[PDB]
RNA sequence: AGGACCGAACCGACUAAUGUUGAAAAAUUAGCGGAUGACUUGUGGCUGGGGGUGAAAGGCCAAUCAAACCGGGAGAUAGCU
RNA sequence: GCUCGCCGGAAGACCAAGGGUUCCUGUCCAACGUUAAUCGGGGCAGGGUGAGUCGACCCCUAAGGCGAGGCCGAAAGGCGUAGUCGAUGGGAAACAGGUUAAUAUUCCUGUACUUGGUGUUACUGCGAAGGGGGGACGGAGAAGGCUAUGUUGGCCGGGCGACGGUUGUCCCGGUUUAAGCGUGUAGGCUGGUUUUCCAGGCAAAUCCGGAAAAUCAAGGCUGAGGCGUGAUGACGAGGCACUACGGUGCUGAAGCAACAAAUGCCCUGCUUCCAGGAAAAGCCUCUAAGCAUCAGGUAACAUCAAAUCGUACCCCAAACCGACACAGGUGGUCAGGUAGAGAAUACCAAGGCGCUUGAGAGAACUCGGGUGAAGGAACUAGGCAAAAUGGUGCCGUAACUUCGGGAGAAGGCACGCUGAUAUGUAGGUGAGGUCCCUCGCGGAUGGAGCUGAAAUCAGUCGAAGAUACCAGCUGGCUGCAACUGUUUAUUAAAAACACAGCACUGUGCAAACACGAAAGUGGACGUAUACGGUGUGACGCCUGCCCGGUGCCGGAAGGUUAAUU
RNA sequence: AAUUCCUUGUCGGGUAAGUUCCGACCUGCACGAAUGGCGUAAUGAUGGCCAGGCUGUCUCCACCCGAGACUCAGUGAAAUU
RNA sequence: CUUUAAUGUUUGAUGUUCUAACGUUGACCCGUAAUCCGGGUUGCGGACAGUGUCUGGUGGGUAGUUUGACUGGGGCGGUCU
C-alpha cells in the first residue's frame, strides 16, 4: 500500500512509505545468501569511475533464479519477502522436490500459488516458457536475451515486456523505453508484470534518505572552479557556455551509441 | 515514530577579551551550536602529483598545494639588483 | 609529623597504542631541573619482570594485499584463478586469600577446571580437502525480574566526652567471604514421537529438505539470580609474646535481616519499524571413496605433556605525539555519600596533589573581577561587551498556518520550616501464620516490618523561601535561503554548498560512462518504476513570445571534397 | 529591490529630529518568468530596523578584592645595532 | 576498320544465401574439489564486427607558446615609412 506521513517533523512532510504487509516479518532464506561488500564507485585500481556512490545500510545479496530452468516440476510459493539489492520483491517458492529457490513477484501473485516452468506450462502469471510457445500480444517479464544465461529485461518494479510479433527464429517485443527489439524465439520469458507497481510513488522526503540507499550528494558543476568542470565558475552565475559532461561531451542530445555490432536487433529504437 | 525538542559526556568553533619573541608555529577564560544521527570514534586497509580527493573553498594530500616532498638534468636562464 | 587548601565522572584507579628500564635500593650533586637542592623521571653501581587457564604465537576468516599457472603489456611491469597471507572479528581452560624494597589470577596456601598423547578394560561401524545444521549477527523502544552498590536497623567490640548537656531513640568502627560442583527458578523459543515414500542437497546418504498416515499431549533446548556445598576454613576490628616501635608468631568476638537500586545481567530476548542488517573455521551430524575376528570410534580409570615470546614502570601524562619537565592533543574499563531530574553542579570519603623561584611593599598602568549615588543606549558603525531573564505545578497563551506548529508564546499565581489530617497517609515491598499441592526456588490467603510521596488546614521566622552553585530575556516589521546538516585545518559559517522533489538528455546489457596503451575492473552480480550526466532547488500559483546565430538532433537532390587508382 | 546611476526620488508611517527600516507610487539609467519568477507557515550562533526590560555602554567616572608592574636575593633571554 | 545481342572468360557494383576464417562478457564436458584461462562439443551471429597501417573531418579534453613600441606614470585614444 501507498501511505503519506504527517508532517510532525521537517523532512517528513513530503515523505511516502511504500507499506505492503505481505512481505516477510523476518529474515530470508540463509542458503540463498551470500556475501556482498560495498564498493564505494571504485575499482581494481582504487579510482572512482562511477561517483555519488557510498555507504549505505548493510545488505545481504539473494540467490535469485533468472533462468528457471527447473521444468516440468511445480512450484508453490510460501511468503514475499523484502530485497535491498533490487527495487522489485521476491517471493519464497518451494518445489515438489524439496528444493526452495528465489524468483521475482508477478504483479498479482500471493502466498501458495503454483508455478511451473517448461514449455507444457500453463498460460498464467509467474510460469516460464520459451517465446515460442508464448501467444502474441501478451505481457512477460524477466525475458531473456540469449538462451541459457537467465532473464535479464524486465527486472525492475512494475516493469514488462509485451511480446508483439513473431516471423521465423526470432520475435520482436516492445520494451518499456518504447525500443522495439527482436531477439531468438528460444529464449524464457516469464508471465506477467514484476509486482511492486506502487514504488515509484514512494517519496524520500529527506537528505538522509538518499544516503540509506548509497547515494552520496552530487555537485552541480556550474560553480566549481573551472580546472574542475569546463562549466567552471566565473563572477556570479555566468554559466555561458553549452551544457558539457566532465571530459568533454555535451549531455544534452549528443547520442553516445557506437556499438554496430547487433545492427540486426533494433527496429523502433525510441521516440 | 522523529535527518524532533531542552541539555552534559562526546564532535564542533559564532562572538568577545586576553595572549601576539604567547603556556601554545591558531590556544585559553566567559558564554555559544549540534547532540538516535547526512552523528561520532578506535584498529587496519585502498585511491599518488597534472594525479588523487573534494555536501566545492582552488580547500585537503605529513605545520608546505593555481599543481606535494626527495634526488637528478643543474653551476637551468637571469639584457635585472 | 600536626594543620589549612585543591580535584574527586578526576587533577583517582586498571590497560591498549606508544615509549623501552624512566621501575626498587644505596650512593653521588659538576651538568640537566627555568632558583637553591641533602631531592629528582639527573650521574655511577647493583637488584628487579616467574603463567597449561590473561595476552601473543596458534586455528579460521573480512575489507584488502601478494600471486604457481595463465591473460595482457616496447622493457620495467600490470590484473588475476587455484591457493597463500592479512584483525580492529569467531575459536578450550582460575577464583579467593596471603606475600617482595621492587613481580602476579604468573610465586605460596586452599579449592578447581580444560584440550590433547599414550596405556588398560568393556561395548562397537569407523572414515573427507565432500553434504547439511550451527556458528550467524540491524536500529529503536518497552517494561518485568535480579545483582554489583548503597542506606537504616539489629548484633559484636570499644567509648562517656578540653566548654553548657551527653548510660541514651547516644557516638565511633566492623558485620567480608570467590571460581567451581549440584539444584535449572523468574522467564524465552518450540508441538513431539514412530514408520513408509521422493525429480532436490554436483556422486551417495539413516542427517537436511519435502510428502502422505498413525499416535500422546507433555517433550526437549536456552537461561540471570537465589539456595546448598565450596568454608569446622580463610579474612577479620582488636589483643597477646618477641617488640632496634623496622616488624614478626599465636589469638582474634559479631560476620544477620529489611528497604532502595542501576546506563550492567537474564536480553545474540520480547515488541516494532525500514534503511532489511559480515564471512570461514572450531563444534554437532550425514554418509562416499575405502578399511572391518583390523585400523579407527565411544565410556571409565591410570599416566604424561600443555612448549616458545610478552608481563617491570608511565599510559588524559613531567615517561606517547607537540624542539621544553610545553596551560594543548590521546582510545577502552571501573563509576562511593548528601541535595538533585542527572555521568549537571556544589561540599566530601577512598585515594591523590598543592602545579621546581620565594620574600616584602600595597604607585601609575594593564589583565582578571565585585559594587554603585540620580539618569537609563544620550556611548557606538552596531545594545560590541556587560547586566538582566533563568526552575517545578496549576491558570492562561495572539496574527499567521503546510493545521503538525507558532508555544516554554507573551503574562499571572503559590514555592521555606513545625505540627496535624496519618505516633509515617496514599502507594510500593512483603515476613510469620493459615490453607492447597502434580510435596518445588510452588500457589493463595495473610498482612507484620521496612519504605515513602504528594495535598490541604493551622501555626511560625526572615528584607528576601525555585534563598547558594546550577538554571531561556521577550515582543514587533522585513530581506535571503525552505528546513536538519555541510565548507575555505591556521583571518571568510554565509544569502554560497548539499538537499528531498521537478525537468531535459543519454543509456536495450559485451549498456552509456569512467579507470586504464592492453587484458580487465567499477557501473552491477543491477536491466528503463534502472544507471549516468546537466540544470533547477521543499511545497503552493506559474514557468510567457522568438530556432536568425552557435551547438545538437535529422534528411536528400545537387555542388565541393582525402588517401588510394 | 542583495539589482535604482541622477538620489537622502515623492508621499505616508514611526522619532523632538530618521541618507538606514516598513508601507505604496513606477520616471525598470541596468528585474523577469528551471543560469527559474511571485509568494511561503516553520527554522536561523543568518542581514537590516523599531520597542519593553535591565545595565558603568555613556553623562563621569569612584572605591574595593586579586595577579603583574615597583623593591630585595638567585638563575638569566630577545629583536635591533 | 565504322556496328550490335545471349554466351566463354574478365573484373566492377547492388542484393540474396551459405560457412570454413573471425567473434561469442551463450549452454555443456575435461584439465579440476577453480564463475580466471585453455582445450573440446554444440548453439547463435558471421565475412559483419574488431584490430592494424594510410587518410579526411572533428577535437581547449590535454599540452607547448604568442598576445608590439613610443607614451609628460601606465592604460584608452593617437602615432610608427
Amino acid at each position: 500500500a501507498v501511505v503519506k506521513c504527517k508532517p510532525t517533523s521537517p523532512g517528513r512532510r513530503h515523505v511516502v512509505k511504500v507499506v505492503n504487509p505481505e512481505l516477510h516479518k523476518g529474515k530470508p532464506f540463509a542458503p540463498l545468501l551470500e556475501k556482498n561488500s560495498k564498493s564505494g564507485g571504485r575499482n581494481n585500481n582504487g579510482r572512482i569511475t562511477t561517483r555519488h556512490i557510498g555507504g549505505g545500510h548493510k545488505q545481504a545479496y539473494r540467490i535469485v533464479d533468472f533462468k528457471r530452468n527447473k521444468d516440468g516440476i511445480p512450484a508453490v510459493v510460501e511468503r514475499l519477502e523484502y530485497d535491498p539489492n533490487r527495487s522489485a520483491n521476491i517471493a519464497l517458492v518451494l518445489y515438489k522436490d524439496g528444493e526452495r529457490r528465489y524468483i521475482l513477484a508477478p504483479k498479482g501473485l500471493k502466498a501458495g500459488d503454483q508455478i511451473q516452468s517448461g514449455v507444457d506450462a500453463a498460460i498464467k502469471p509467474g510460469n516460464t516458457l520459451p517465446m515460442r510457445n508464448i501467444p502474441v500480444g501478451s505481457t512477460v517479464h524477466n525475458v531473456e536475451m540469449k538462451p541459457g544465461k537467465g532473464g535479464q529485461l524486465a527486472r525492475s518494479a512494475g516493469t514488462y515486456v509485451q511480446i508483439v510479433a513473431r516471423d521465423g527464429a526470432y520475435v520482436t517485443l516492445r520494451l518499456r523505453s518504447g525500443e522495439m527489439r527482436k531477439v531468438e524465439a528460444d529464449c524464457r520469458a516469464t508471465l506477467g508484470e514484476v509486482g511492486n507497481a506502487e514504488h515509484m510513488l514512494r517519496v524520500l522526503g529527506k537528505a538522509g534518505a538518499a544516503r540509506w540507499r548509497g547515494v552520496r550528494p552530487t555537485v552541480r558543476g556550474t560553480a566549481m572552479n573551472p580546472v574542475d568542470h569546463p562549466h567552471g565558475g566565473g563572477e556570479g552565475r555566468n554559466f555561458g557556455k553549452h551544457p558539457v559532461t566532465p571530459w568533454g561531451v555535451q549531455t544534452k542530445g549528443k547520442k553516445t551509441r557506437s556499438n554496430k555490432r547487433t545492427d540486426k536487433f533494433i527496429v523502433r529504437r525510441r521516440s
